[PDB]
């Protein structure tokens, strides 16, 4: 209920909300059909127009008009943006020079450089080249400011998911907007873009900036705008705000276009009725920055244009069909589009088994453009699956294609010719950034970025602490001139224990072989020298990752290879080494196929045995540091003990040995050397977190050895290629993944054909970065290097794309 009957006078666009049923006059009162009656007359005025002209120039101030050009505009904050360059023969920003901004020009009372966010729904990266002829305004902010040739929006690259993250660093699985469309099955409610659920604080998680602003004692402009308010008023209001007292003024700000997102629905996203929404954005940012230059601000506020995600060409007819898959179609339901969610449309079906339905949907048709998973399954960089609210079974769709239910839902409920959604890698739904103002860099631009790093970023301009998130700080100083933040290292948790020879071998009791019986002064010194690290910083590049959690380990020495070995896990957290140019590759000799050899370091109650092997008729072993990779017979051996073996399913030893066998040395070969270090992940429930040993759900059969979810690899060179891996002075290279353990390859529909044919396909799907696999392993890594912290930062959070230009 509303009383309509108070007035807006004097109150216009207020920042603190009234409270029901008293009338509200805030940007947001249409959007709750709670305005006072003559908000419309008071607030939202139209006449004359929103540019002045030659002959109003002076005019009498008229109450009425939209904007004013009279001669007391300015002190009433109220002139038409293009007023001193019409009536006080000033120029257009547009038109002026980019004259770097080395410290803040701010006019008296300014107590910090306020922030403007300049958010742009559907904002396709390649715009800002293939636009730049239609948006001089943004082309100035981007070629004179901070910009990155792209930003990497998250998963599900659609507009409630992307904007909550940009407010507030958090992954969708986190913050609870996981899609424009909700269920949540603990509140039996749902949440949809029309209707009023969504307006229910219960569903938004996390910690939005302007809340961190306010709890903080840094006063928010309201950040959202009902849709029938036109852009040229809400940058009216922004300026208006911004001549408010200095106890009253905001520090920071937000306006949001819906275009280009709009028109790109229905036109595709370089239809030629694009132009025009791409010129009226442009517009009007050079009507912001023509006010902020007639307040004398243009120096002093830092401007961010940013987009929540792309655009790509789709039409009605490639659609994908689930009732051409599935006999029970009725007895699910799917959310539709660009991403496919589906679960069972009643609770009490008995006959609901997502296994069926998996399986009638997986790689039914040559062409088949989705492939369905269970949630846990999907790539971990795209962080979705640790929330109530995505159902256990998603498809992630094609490129350039929907999937529907049955095709009445196609025809009943063609027209648009663009949609987004897809996997946030692909080329098409990267999207904008572009930093202005005191506090950023000057023509300057930066890597691509993910879009969950900008909220620590905003923080740091406004002098704030942010709220915890899954930015990185400080893998974004790099954009900034100063408000850097100085991240320390974490402390190590847990030091290592390095064991000598302790153990004969008649000690041990595993079950195992290796026909190793065959054996100077000379060299024995050498392989003792080995054994106690003497290789280890050909082979330990960047210091040995810290562990960051209380646990028991040993610190391995081998000719080839170091590693960090889990007593409690019985296998390594970690395992490190480099491969040269050089370096050859060979075959396991036929003597030594089934070879496993007990390690004197190391206790038999806290190693493997190989009994359990044989007798889990469902899990095989495979080895960290690949034997193919010794650089000797004789090292060879090492490559085979009990201590580098681990836990790996039959179906997955294909791709496992195509990588060591092949693909190493094709990545040493193309990058002049690489270092490796490859290790188990435990991510039994799927949060992204290292599992603890009481998670654990698996384990080969009989015994107390964990099987991990996931292996990864972090492989690292030279930036420079003219240097080896192992020599490197400057910046460093990374690509890094997170393979699923899987006890099969159904994931990969050509699997039956050669691993050549699909093996790499599948690593270029599950690629990661290196911080990714910190949280999944509570290890953090490049602990010692010559590079700064903060560029260390950075490079943890690169994520390797295999995307073309
Ligand atoms: C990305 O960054 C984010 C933010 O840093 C990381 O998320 C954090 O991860 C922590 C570990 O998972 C987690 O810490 C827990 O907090 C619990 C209380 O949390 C509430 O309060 C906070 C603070 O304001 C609030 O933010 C939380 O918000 C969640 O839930 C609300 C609804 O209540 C949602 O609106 C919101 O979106 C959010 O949901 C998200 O997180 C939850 C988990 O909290 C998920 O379930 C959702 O799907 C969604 O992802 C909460 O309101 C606290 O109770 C926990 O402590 C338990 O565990 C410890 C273990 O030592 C133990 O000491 C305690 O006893 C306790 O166990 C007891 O409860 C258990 C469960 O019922 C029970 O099994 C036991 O037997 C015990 O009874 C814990 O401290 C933190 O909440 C989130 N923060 C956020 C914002 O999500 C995220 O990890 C990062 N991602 C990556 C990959 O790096
Ligand atoms: C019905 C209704 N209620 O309010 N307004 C309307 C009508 N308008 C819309 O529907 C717009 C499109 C969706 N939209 C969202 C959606 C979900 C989360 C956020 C936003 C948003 O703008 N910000 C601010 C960030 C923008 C990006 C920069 C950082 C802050 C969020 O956090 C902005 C409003
Ligand atoms: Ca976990
Ligand atoms: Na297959
Ligand atoms: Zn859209």
């Amino acid at each position: 209920w509303t009383a309509t009957s108070g007035s807006c006078k004097g109150r216009c666009f207020e920042l603190q909300e009234v409270g029901p049923p008293d009338c509200r006059c805030d940007n947001l009162c249409k959007s709750y059909s709670s305005c006072c009656h003559d908000f419309d007359e008071l607030c939202l005025k139209t006449a004359r127009g929103w540019e002045c002209t030659k002959d109003r120039c002076g005019e009498v101030r008229n109450e009425e008009n939209a904007c004013h050009c009279s001669e007391d505009c300015l002190s009433r904050g109220d002139c038409c943006t293009n007023y001193q360059v019409v009536c006080k023969g000033e120029s257009h920003w547009v038109d002026d020079d980019c004259e770097e901004i080395k410290v803040p020009e701010c006019p008296a009372g300014f107590v910090r450089p306020p922030l403007i966010i300049f958010s742009v729904d559907g904002f396709r990266a390649s715009y800002m080249k293939k636009g730049s002829k239609v948006m001089p305004n943004i082309e100035k902010l981007r070629s004179c400011g901070t910009h990155a040739p792209y930003m990497r929006p998250v998963y599900p690259t659609k507009t409630f998911p992307n904007l909550y993250t940009l407010a507030t660093g958090l992954y969708p699985e986190s913050h609870g907007i996981v899609g424009n469309s909700m269920y949540d099955p603990v509140f039996d409610a749902s949440f949809h873009l029309r209707g009023r659920e969504k307006f229910n604080h219960r569903w938004w998680g996390g910690q939005p900036l302007w809340i961190t602003a306010t709890k903080q004692g840094v006063r928010a402009g309201t950040f959202f705008w009902s849709v029938s308010i036109p852009h040229e008023r809400r940058i009216l209001t922004i300026l208006q705000w911004l001549s408010l007292p200095d106890n009253e003024r905001p520090s920071v700000y937000a306006f949001y276009s819906e275009q280009p997102d709009f028109s790109g629905h229905k036109y595709g996203p370089f239809g030629p009725e694009m132009t025009n929404p791409l010129r009226e954005i442009d517009k009007t940012v050079g009507q912001l920055m023509d006010g902020l230059k007639q307040l004398r601000l243009h120096r002093c506020v830092n401007v961010i244009f940013v987009g929540d995600h792309g655009m790509e060409d789709v039409t009605c007819d490639r659609t994908e069909f689930l009732s051409n898959y599935l006999t029970n179609v009725d007895d699910i339901t799917l959310v539709p589009g660009t991403l496919g969610r589906i679960r069972a449309k009643s609770i009490n079906n008995s006959k609901y088994d997502p296994k069926t339905i998996i399986a009638a949907l997986t790689c039914k048709k040559p062409d088949q453009h989705f492939k369905p998973y269970m949630k846990q399954h999907l790539p971990k960089r795209l962080h979705y699956a640790n929330n109530r609210r995505i159902e256990d079974i998603h498809l992630l769709v094609d490129r350039r294609w929907h999937v529907a239910r049955k095709p009445l839902d196609v025809y009943k409920k063609c027209f648009f010719q663009g949609d987004h959604g897809f996997d946030n890698k692909v080329n098409s739904m990267q999207t904008v950034f572009v930093g202005y103002g005191p506090t950023f860099k000057y023509r300057t631009k930066v890597p691509p970025f993910e879009n969950i790093e900008l909220y620590n970023v905003m923080c740091d301009l406004l002098g704030l602490k942010p709220a915890p998130n899954n930015g990185t700080h400080g893998s974004l100083n790099h954009l900034l001139r100063t408000n850097t933040f100085r991240p320390t290292m974490p402390d190590e948790v847990s030091r290592p224990n390095y064991p000598g020879i302790m153990y004969l071998q008649s000690e041990f009791d595993l079950g195992c072989t290796c026909d190793d019986k065959v054996e100077n002064k000379l060299e024995e010194l050498n392989k003792r020298l080995h054994t106690k690290g003497s290789t280890k910083e050909r082979h330990l590049l960047y210091g040995r990752p810290a562990v960051l959690y209380r646990t028991s380990y040993d610190i391995l020495y081998h000719t080839d290879f170091e590693s960090g070995y889990s007593e409690i896990f019985l296998m390594p957290l970690w395992t490190s080494y480099t491969i040269s140019k050089q370096a050859e590759v060979s075959s396991i000799p036929e003597h030594l196929t089934n070879c496993v050899r007990p390690d004197v370091r190391v206790s038999p109650g806290f190693s493997q045995n190989c009994l359990a092997y044989k007798n889990d008729k469902q899990m095989s072993y495979g080895f960290l540091f690949p034997p193919y990779l010794s650089s000797s017979p004789e090292a060879k051996y090492d490559a085979f003990l009990v201590t580098n073996m681990v836990p790996m399913y039959p179906a997955f030893k294909r791709v496992w040995a195509y990588f060591q066998r092949v693909l190493v040395k094709k990545y040493a070969s193309e990058r002049n050397g690489v270092n490796v270090i490859s290790g188990p992940i435990f991510d039994y429930n799927y949060d992204g977190l290292r599992d603890t040993e009481d998670e654990i759900k698996q384990y080969v059969e009989g015994s107390s050895i964990p099987v991990p979810t996931h292996y990864y690899s972090i492989i690292t060179s030279c930036l420079d290629f003219t240097q080896p891996a192992d020599k490197c002075d400057g910046p460093l290279s990374v690509s890094s993944f997170i393979l699923p353990h899987r006890p099969d390859n159904d994931e990969s529909c050509n699997s039956s054909e050669d691993e050549s044919k699909w093996v790499e396909e599948l690593m270029k799907m599950h690629t990661a970065r290196v911080r990714d696999i910190e949280h999944l392993t509570g290890l953090d890594f490049y602990r010692k290097t010559s590079r700064s912290y903060s560029e260390i930062l950075t490079l943890k959070t690169y994520l390797h794309t295999y995307e073309s230009e």
